């Protein structure tokens, strides 16, 4: 009952677009990540952007076409089956 104020609203976001996501894992073979992507059939950026001082966390720049928030949501936690990952960041 009731309901809340428009005071920190969600923003509209507009889809389909280009969603970022950071994936840091502790191996340079990035497969399943790309595999999980592939599996959409649609085209995906990879990247990498720094890894730590001791070269054990690799920071890996991903970018696909979500068509929805669902997809959005549900490739971010595919990203986190890939074990290899020690933080995902889904901003």
């Amino acid at each position: 009952q009731g309901h809340m104020p428009s005071d920190s609203k969600k923003p509209t976001i507009i889809y389909p677009c280009l969603w970022d996501y950071r994936v840091i894992m502790t191996t340079k073979d990035t497969s399943t990540l790309k595999e999980l992507l592939e599996t959409y059939q649609r085209p995906f950026k990879l990247e990498f952007k720094n890894t730590s001082k001791n070269a054990k966390f690799y920071s890996f720049n991903v970018s696909m076409e979500v068509s929805n928030e669902s997809e959005r949501n549900e490739i971010f936690q595919k990203i986190s089956q890939l074990d290899k990952v020690v933080q995902t960041l889904g901003s």
